[PDB]
């Protein structure tokens, strides 16, 4: 299991971010795959978990900062586990953490992508 | 509402059994949606690299050299308990371990962090 997401995105503000996630994993994707995505704030320690995936069903989170932004992109069987965020602001800059698991596969660095959103 | 209970800091002896406790709070109840995830940052790292997975009644233990068969299931979802122990501890094994529990509808949370030193004295 290896975890790809680009280094940095630039979202206009108000618009749409999209956080492309895709991974290589030896064993075919199932039910018991799962994605995780988690929001460190700028010049921040924390990370929070808003969205996770599992046995096919999508688990949207009511984390103020991105509650009733966050969307399913992603296709297991293409091995994408992406989202958008809609109305990006000045809050969802940070560094966006991307967390797979495909057992028997659980070995995993996760993928970071760090999100400005910045004004055209 | 979903929250990770594990402690700031852990001695483990060299060669000694280390106990990775993890205790959560949630609001839903636990069972076949809830799972665990362990991971290992080494010591002065920028990297972190998952080791343990529980999920759906299942243990899965990794093949990471540092950890290989070293690791078990000393947790229990119904006393909501995610701890795991780790066998015959060694100087390697210094570094920071991160527990996250996902017990759907229940996903957000931040991981519990423990900085663990494997030391001669106490």
């Amino acid at each position: 299991l290896e975890v790809y997401t680009p280094k940095e995105i630039f979202v206009a503000n108000g618009t749409q971010g999209k956080l492309t996630c895709k991974f290589k994993s030896t064993s075919t994707t199932g039910g018991l795959t799962s994605v995780s995505w988690s929001f460190q704030p700028e010049g921040a320690d924390t990370t929070v978990s808003f969205f996770h995936y599992s046995q096919g069903q999508v688990y949207l989170g009511n984390y103020p900062p991105f509650k009733d932004r966050i969307s399913w992109a992603g296709d297991l069987d293409k091995k994408d586990a992406s989202i958008n965020i809609e109305n990006m602001q000045f809050i969802h800059n940070g560094t966006y953490i991307c967390d797979v698991k495909n057992p028997p596969d659980i070995v995993v660095q996760p993928g970071h992508i760090r999100l400005y959103v910045v004004e055209k």
